[PDB]
């Protein structure tokens, strides 16, 4: 009795990512790559998912929602779940609590008008926080997050109020020689993010980022994702194995192929169940309450 | 009835690239690499193309035209198409509309005196824009561009006048929470650029660029280009598959070899037709007008 | 009669690394990755070591000691050696001699209260010095270091007092055209660090570091470690082959697997003896005194 | 009748490289890696060369000469050629003509006192120029250089006096829209440098360099060097194939192995002749004068 819950979470960065994270603000050429993600990328992923009768979760920035209305329709009509992901993919930590709350508000209503239901799930743009737990909870609806990394392949409840001492070399060592102090567990369930299961850093060329990659090969990345599944399957009876992808990157033919190899491999395993993130949270909320 | 139009577009960066893009301005050693591209690199590619009875398009910067006159003759005499690519490979977006127009003017007359005909095609240096659509059209001749990335393996007509709201954290979220607004379709046909089909970023060492690579292997890159062909061939009946290369990089023995494997692989496929970019634009203009 | 002493040295950077070296100070998301290292990472490595009845040395920052008390207990109870590694993983060279001495003091007493014995070994955070030899010696206990790189696969005694002339282009060449002047041999034994046998640089994504990697594949790294063993085994009769790893990186399923291949390979060789660093120093102190 | 002249040029950066190029000035830990290059690195390469009865050329910085006197003796006694490479590996282009001349003077006399003869060959540290042609010639002895990149696998005579127009966006396009103007051929013969045949950039980790690599695998690099040999052998009857290496990197067991594969491969080819750089210049001076 092995139950491995595997899922694809699709972050639709498209133009919003270049506006909010990736330095493409003033680059007609980058913005053009954003338009590819929405207009050409979204449909290719939907083709991929349908070919394998797969469900999925789309974390769609408001901007992407209002900029690719025809593709948004295509996603809702497939029965896929829609989660929040900012408006212009702004890093939550560079905003005021007001700015960040106005963005969260705006995203909620965008997704409600589009789908009928309010979104249950959230992904922080570029994967930041600050006091997002507070708002995801305050801002109702939000049942789970997929931005944090306290864990690997098991969900968990997010503690709010963790604290730590930064180093200050203008002071004496005892002033900062203190441990991190864990806060208190909340009801926000975390389906963890993982840099090792994210297609974008390794495979998207970002000219303005000193840390850019983009020419790591789909085959080395494909193999690494499989390696992680193999271990997890071997060492766990209950695990959730979620993959973060973007149409910006994963709708490119060479990585489209990569996913076909990943999907076919996973489907050779028994106990595997493809789901959406909301179904992972629901199951976890039942699997162990409090 | 599968028609896959595949083409090699050769950007002759040589010395111009180091002067305009790659930080080699004050580096005798870099400039020396530029002289290799023109004097030794150009002939090696011509040898490659002739061995496989391949046509090709060369996007030659003015500077390269006036600096390698003997090699320019070798290219014209092979019957290859010549497109524009700046003078000293200056990024269009750092120029005034006047500077950029004087460069365009100068390039046009350089290519006309060299070939007899004015150039029909253009590639923006390092792949920028600004209001280049306007000028490529205004500046007559220009029938197509190969700098933008709204699409993959299908050409398209370039809309001018797209607009978007940048993020300003000095303002309130509603001030920038707006979609991108598409402009209006022009007659400039785009045969799209693609970082995943460009030899330079992965394989040229650029000391002054924090984002430099240069030691990614021709074999991982070769494989990635093939992977893209394989998918495109499998999933499309009409597609254009163009590769951007530079004598600076692709005339190096280890990547010369890489292309022989790529070319031999493509030639095993039926429906494949090697062409020049101008022939791709002509066919597209007919394949679907307006 | 071949004696190859091979060891795993585990640097528990966890949260301390993000606080002291890796720029994660103000990143809830990074700090969350630090918590993974301690809470989830430490136990996984212990599982790995136990599966192969391997001993090991853990270089635990004070911060990690006071932040993961339950996991610290799990390590001591396995019989593994505990060495120093700062408090908040602060780079020794950015501290005053007082700051650096207070950190050393504090680490010593932390490790003594936890284990009963004072630590014999030390690893400089991020691998710096300054006048650490002086203090490792002064601060008693410290019998060996694993931060320096004068050598490969043979330990040695650390000279204190080496000097060299820096270049100053405001002066005349003869002012800095002088050799490095070796100081005098101390009793501090060095079991050498090696970037080619460190899991973190190649495989941890560090957003704030221009020099970040993180998407190099475990299989290419695995192969490189093996390659080094193979040569050493082939060319030496007495050598010490130590690997630096972090729960932050090596407790990730894809590199967990990498180690199983490394361990199984090494165990196919005769003359190989798995030990702790303290046992390597003891043996070396006897193997050749002075 | 195929004559392929292949050679190993060893740049002994050791401590000088960290002092002059690689940012290791204030890093005891880096300097320690420099000491490895000289003390442990030099002998390992000599072992490599002797195993295959190979000749070689060592470009030794003055600093390295005066810092590793025992290893210098080992090199001279093997019959290997010694060329110049600065004192503290200072980039020629950051110096005054006086500073650069004093360094050249000092290097000449260092190498003369050590070997008896003055050096015939030179490599610019980190591969710069400025008006080095003038001095290599003026400063007598110097018959050849191995810093420039006008060509691949054929030597050539260095033109002095090349000029080009830099871009200035404060001016009008016509002010810089001019070609490069070739100067006049000198007698300095160039045995060309090549980033694609240099072990250091891909495989040495340099913390202070944003462009650092260091975890590219010896096997991908090994294969790339071989690929270049294979093409050159296939396409040329007379070529010189020289490899630039450093004890800092190539004396590391995993790349030591890489070279054994490279050497064994080259030795399977007929027409191949292992030589020193001086022998390559002598042959070229005769092969075609003027
Ligand atoms: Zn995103
Ligand atoms: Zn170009
Ligand atoms: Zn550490
Ligand atoms: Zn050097």
């Amino acid at each position: 009795a092995k139950e491995i819950l595997v899922a694809y979470g699709v972050d639709i960065d498209a133009v919003a990512g270049w506006l909010g994270s990736y330095g493409g603000e003033d680059s007609p050429d980058d913005i053009s790559r954003g338009l590819f993600a929405g207009e050409v990328g979204i449909p290719r992923l939907l083709k991929l998912f349908k070919k394998y009768h797969l469900p999925a979760t789309w974390f769609v920035p408001g901007h992407s929602i209002e900029t690719f209305p025809e593709q948004m329709k295509m996603i809702v009509d497939a029965g896929h779940e829609v989660g929040a992901h900012g408006y212009s993919h702004e890093n939550p930590i560079a905003m005021s609590t007001k700015q960040e709350e106005d963005v969260l508000l705006k995203s909620v209503e965008l997704i409600k008008d589009l789908t009928g239901k309010a979104p249950t799930g959230y992904v922080a743009p570029w994967w930041e926080f600050s006091n997002i737990t507070n708002e995801l909870l305050l801002k109702h609806g939000f049942k789970y997050d997929h931005s944090l990394m306290h864990n690997d392949f098991t969900p968990y409840y997010v503690r709010v109020g963790d604290s730590w001492s930064k180093i200050d070399y203008s002071l004496e060592a005892k002033d900062w020689m203190k441990p991190l102090i864990r806060g208190v567990e909340t009801n926000l369930v975390e389906i963890p993010a993982n840099w090792y299961l994210d297609d974008l850093p390794p495979m998207m060329f970002i000219k303005k980022s000193p840390n850019s990659f983009g020419f790591v090969s789909p085959r080395d990345i494909g193999q690494m994702w499989i390696d992680q599944f193999d271990w997890v399957y071997r060492e766990m009876d209950y695990a959730v194995f979620s993959m973060t992808i973007h149409p910006d990157v994963s709708a490119r033919p060479q990585v489209l192929l990569m996913h076909e190899k990943i999907i076919e491999h996973i489907n050779k395993h028994e106990g595997v169940r493809w789901v959406t993130f909301n179904e992972i949270a629901d199951d976890f909320l039942k699997r162990n309450p409090r």
